[PDB]
């Protein structure tokens, strides 16, 4: 049905519209750092061997 | 892969080049005396055989 209260469609489109941003800023952290792990949460076991390295 | 952090190919180049610089300055040193045992490094029983003699 159409109903005006409830926008199902506008929710998906937002939810993934976030989505993308997270991977774009993300992915913007990394080429102006130049390191593909800056926190523990890209890769724990990769941050602690490259910081022993 | 292209990174920017880490050049090791330049790393390479400049173990060659100090590698290259040493034996360049031995070579030197050895021409400008006349001696290649200017020390104890060039040569241990040579420096005391020569010296003996």
């Amino acid at each position: 049905a159409v109903n005006v209260n409830t926008n199902v469609a506008a929710m998906t489109a937002q939810r993934y519209l976030t989505g993308a941003t997270n991977a774009q800023q993300t992915s913007m952290e990394r080429l102006s750092s130049g390191f593909k792990i800056n926190s523990a949460k890209d890769d724990a076991a990769g941050l602690q061997i490259s910081n022993r390295l």
